[PDB]
């Protein structure tokens, strides 16, 4: 079924990339997204999305990406359901990006 | 910045529509959407996305559309943070829909 | 750069399926996707989109959908040229009928 | 029904403006597209899309996005018709450059 998330937002952290000893990369971070609906002064907000990447987009993502810097996601919106170590359950909604394109720098609108 | 959901599943539960005395009408429900990279028989996962719906598209959310609808749902992903009544801090992904669509009924694979 | 489409409409007539010399089959059909909100005047427009999709998709495409079938899509736009033709080139079709 | 378009790319010319008899802005501009994976042969081809945004965000187009201005579009794909043409309307434009 239909399943399309498309975001522009920029990094709050520089992107983590763990393992597990099945061998796969996993790449996360999380990108804030400005509201366009609410984009003046005095009532700028965000969204902090948590994309999620896999196999070689998740590498190119750890060289390439850094805190601050403005990228493209494009992908789809997935839940999981895990016990964290604590013994609550926790459900989380990411995305998880088919591509992610690089488009500016961290400090783009000063520098250029 | 962009920020675009769009999917179609179907509805785990009826619609709720609850209000607060600022007035306002505030229509949830979930969507159930199958992957469609897993559609085969053996894999078949969904995910379970939380869609909002405020105002007028709310009350046509809860007339016309029931547990189990075919749907379709255009909107911005966002997110909040509050506290529950047990003093836990508790962050959601929700999509808040621009357009709520109705496709299919409940039982249209057996009914067509 | 992104690039990104998500359709649902009706067909228009009924689906078509050639095949490249690589041998790959192609699948063509025009979508009808009316207008969510109305215009000035009231009434609702649709718009005629044209889809392409291939390889297996395109038979099931073939096989499954008619004139009149509901579809969801979901791909790329795409710039072809001879008469400037804008179609929207298909990684995924969904059918909302049996 | 569900109509949506999302773009990124870079205008190829200057962007235009124009107003109606009943004396609404309509800004128009293209936008190359380039595609995110290589074809068979390893080129990166671009698509050429016309967009097109109304009211007060068709100015804020003329004033601040020039030739070769990197841009995200949100929108409709609608199709006009005299030669039929097939345009994105968009709700929303998004300057990724000062
Ligand atoms: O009714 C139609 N209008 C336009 C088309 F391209 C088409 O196939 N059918
Ligand atoms: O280089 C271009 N190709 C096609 C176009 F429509 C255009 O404006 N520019």
């Amino acid at each position: 079924m239909l399943n399309r998330v498309v975001l522009v937002g920029r990094l709050t952290k520089d992107p983590e990339l763990r393992s597990t000893p099945n061998g796969v990369n996993v790449g996360t971070f999380t990108l804030a997204v400005n509201r366009t609906f609410t984009n003046a002064q005095g009532e700028r907000e965000a969204d902090f999305i948590n994309v999620v990447v896999f196999k070689k987009q998740a590498e190119n993502v750890k060289n390439y990406l850094s805190k601050g810097s403005l990228a493209g996601v494009d992908g789809r919106l997935q839940t999981r359901n895990y016990e964290n170590k604590d013994g609550q359950r926790v459900f989380v909604t990411e995305v998880v990006a088919d591509s992610v394109q690089f488009l500016e720098p961290k400090n783009n609108n000063q520098q250029q």
